[PDB]
């Protein structure tokens, strides 16, 4: 290295130096105090070891930032049934972070006035709103595009896909016109998110002539928008989601997001599509250690969903939120799902401080075994209406009948519980603690031990937009440090990780 | 940020050029913004034609991970290519490994001593100074055969280990370990046998940092086994060198997150260093999900001192796995493994993981966890369900395989068979492990005819892989040397170091550019 420098040996301020991004490291050694840092050098005491200011910015896809009008390479994931609350969105946005509205689960009126309410308080963004896949109800699905198409809501994050269907399409074709200089804008972003290749694959591509074709027949594009479409992939960025809270196929991040930004390659390279599609990542992040690693295997961007539920902004219950600052990486597991129930689907649950997992799986045990709820035993049947109902099966099924085969009517009793336990959480139930369903994996328990001691402790104190910044501004620094190290500085390790002190 | 210029035509902005530069980790690179032609770049600058608007230093495989692995190893990677049960771990294996500066540890579990003699033996004459490791895995039900590897180790001078499937410590263990040590002329320490421990459990990572303990070296000094000197030194030195963070893998394995557990495991290395100040720190690498560069890297740096691969080199040729099952391998894709029941420990409910595409094991497997599980006894399955297991699965009526296992542990360890009646579960039980263990055996030997019952051990590392290596010349199987994948994995995370540095400077690589490819 070219410089040389006349500042500095003190620990204490060789922390402050190493911590401060926007500025430039010169490393010394000599003899003593044996390793310096200097902020400025001169093209004499040379300089061994160097490292730029290198920010939260140099994390992920600047593409990424540029299209979805961010200050960071990362977006915290939908929660469901308004978990990931208006609230949380606007606080996310506010601070220049993009968030997507949990609209899984909630009726139509009550997404328009998150819509309204989100807008008002972001009218030039960012955020986004959750489309997740509905394959018993596609009019559900139709309604939600419409909806979003109707609010000019330009950005999807598109989930529990199985491929594509003719409303995702349908949003991503009408948000396509042409510049003037005949280029293609894509006006409505979709980020996919997913878990196998199949599907990846799907999104990654085109859309197909065929629907593209009964979408202007039905006059929803137009033929212009029919022929863009054929040119664009049907979503800029594939979320790939490895082990993670809620639903999960549990695939490990360290060979998922590989396996995709392989696939991503592969397609790029047969398309070679104007703007390059991009692939980020989710499913354990929880730390700057997983953040940084994450990003190191060319992550476009970073998700986050376990440790968000946790923060005050979230639609959580108090007791909720409490439990979930103690909840450790051995307090999750794998349980059935209200949604698919049926096929034995499971999601990664809570299961500390809560009987949920254990009531769920004898619900679908109980619902394998039998018939019919007149098969069961009188005996656990007894015990079911005790300990998870509270009430008569019977009464279940009457209260459901006004909310409007023998296999059919046991699922819809059963859903009651499956249902409403995840509502209980969110809204703090009284009463019904013990059978909150909340959803969350290891990611949540890694973060707790990560900020353990600290400020954090306390979950009056968790703000999802500090928690962004401690992954983002962590990786950052993190990065520096192996940065330094590479090239021989003896950093010493108390300096070689970001923890939160303030 | 750059005090360097470059004159052009030093310059190249060809997209091949580019590539074979970013390629040449031996030189730096100095990139240039033109408003035309673009992205320009050199290797020579002059320090006052362009000015450089990013930088990446030359830097190499040898800047990954820790450098006292490599110098204590005697190896020219921070890496090694872990145990595979029963010979898959080969000693054509360990030797291509040991001979490219490589380490292996050798797939000791499961064989019988005699053909582990050999086995040193036979690594020994082929690699005289190293590098080369044996695997010793704990065997709680039969500490003889655990004190018999050891002395087997000792007198043949092995001088490293991989110690798998520990819950704790043990004497053997210890034994091992304090039996290697000696002064030096000076005085100082001499780890002389060394130890490198694989778990998933914070509880377990911790004994082996720590130094042994006083009651059980004491015990070996009455026995006469080792030196008052030398239970002095073990009290200053940890019980391993190494400690191998084993995050979701093939075989046997918890599931973790890679990216919880290391930093966890890191996390407490730091905290028990810091309480002993041992004068060579003690060590953290990891493995479990290791197919790729990309992976190799972030593991890297999370702080690992070395990686570990497991699965990717079953696939290769070297390994003692039937061609059948290596060609196999060479077509599982990451959601083509899935969590089968354990032979060891089935009534327990252990499982591993292993290949689901090709082979009907974790079908079978599975089915009869729940048969075993769900019904009082074999008499009790329901007569066509137990008539398609005596079809498809055993081959065989389950009162022949019964009789066949009776006679087998009689002469063997006639305990099982009389603990196992009166008690139709446990009889069940054993029937289903005639299975459960034959199944390994058939992939690894390649028998014929029982292709769609090969128990193979594998995670989705191997489906990355494959993924990786789509469209080249490892897609061959027969292609595919444990030597090179290595090299490709060290070489393609040091090269996407560079491409992350640059990337980070804000500079436009190419797409086609941004990862190593075979
Ligand atoms: C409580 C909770 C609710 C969630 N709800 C949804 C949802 O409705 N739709 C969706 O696509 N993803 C949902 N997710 C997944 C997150 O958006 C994110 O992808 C995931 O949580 C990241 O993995 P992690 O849990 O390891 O952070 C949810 C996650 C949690 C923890
Ligand atoms: C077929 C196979 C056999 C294995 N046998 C052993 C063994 O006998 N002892 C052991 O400690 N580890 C064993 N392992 C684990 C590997 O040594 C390594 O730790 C692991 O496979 C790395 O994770 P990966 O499978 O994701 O690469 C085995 C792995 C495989 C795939
Ligand atoms: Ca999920
Ligand atoms: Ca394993």
């Amino acid at each position: 290295w070219p410089w040389q420098v006349d500042i500095s040996f003190d620990i204490e301020s060789l922390g402050k130096k190493l911590k401060d991004l926007n500025q430039a490291c010169y490393l010394i050694n000599h003899a003593e105090k044996g390793l310096g840092i200097a902020q400025s050098a001169e093209v004499l005491h040379p300089v061994s070891a160097f490292a730029p200011a290198l920010g939260t910015q140099s994390l992920g896809d600047s593409n990424f930032r540029r299209v979805h009008g961010v200050k960071y390479a990362y977006y915290a994931g939908a929660m469901a049934n308004g978990i990931a609350s208006e609230e949380l969105v606007i606080a996310l946005g506010q601070a220049g972070i993009l968030c997507s509205f949990g609209a899984a689960g909630l009726i139509p009126s009550r997404v328009e006035a998150a819509i309204k309410r989100i807008q008002a308080a972001l009218p030039n963004g960012p955020y986004a709103f959750n489309l997740i896949h509905s394959p018993s109800e596609q009019a559900l699905e139709r309604g939600s595009v419409e909806l979003f198409l109707k609010h000019q809501v330009r950005t999807v994050e598109a989930s529990a896909f199985l491929g594509l269907t003719p409303q995702i399409v349908y949003y991503r074709a009408a948000g396509l016109s042409r510049d003037a200089s005949g280029e293609i804008v894509i006006g409505n972003k979709v980020i996919a998110k997913i878990s196998r290749t199949e599907v990846a694959t799907k999104f990654m591509e085109p859309a197909p002539v065929k629907i593209l074709q009964q979408l202007v027949n039905e006059g929803l594009i137009s033929e212009d928008q029919m022929l863009m479409a054929q040119s664009v992939p049907m979503a800029d960025d594939i979320t790939a989601e490895a082990d993670s809270g809620g639903h999960t196929d549990n695939r490990p991040l360290v060979t998922l997001l590989p396996t995709i930004l392989a696939l991503k390659d592969t397609i790029q390279a047969k398309y070679q599509y104007k703007t390059p599609i991009r692939v980020g990542a989710g499913g354990g992040i929880g730390t700057p250690d997983a953040a940084l690693a994450t990003f190191n295997m060319g992550a476009a961007y970073i998700v986050t969903g376990s440790i968000n539920q946790a923060c005050v902004e979230a639609g959580a219950s108090e007791h909720t939120r409490k439990l979930l600052a103690t909840t450790e990486m051995a307090d999750v597991t794998m349980a059935p799902a209200a949604d698919m129930f049926e096929m034995g689907v499971k999601l990664q649950v809570v299961k500390r401080g809560t009987l949920f997992p254990m009531r769920a799986n004898k619900l679908y045990e109980i619902y394998t075994r039998y018939d019919s709820i007149e098969a069961i035993p009188a005996e656990e049947r007894q015990k079911l209406e005790e300990q998870v109902f509270r009430a008569s099966l019977d009464e279940i099924w009457a209260g459901t009948v006004a909310h409007f085969n023998p296999k059919r009517k046991m699922a819809l009793i059963f859903r009651w519980y499956l249902g409403l336990s995840s509502r209980w959480s969110n809204t703090g139930e009284v009463g019904r603690e013990m059978d909150y369903q909340i959803w969350a994996g290891p990611a949540l328990g890694a973060f707790n031990a990560w900020a353990k001691g600290s400020y954090l402790d306390d979950y009056r104190e968790r703000n999802a937009v500090d928690l962004a910044k401690h992954l983002m501004q962590g990786a950052a620094y993190q990065a520096r440090i192996n940065l330094l190290l590479s090239q021989g500085v003896s950093i010493p390790v108390s300096l070689q990780r970001w923890k939160p002190l303030q």
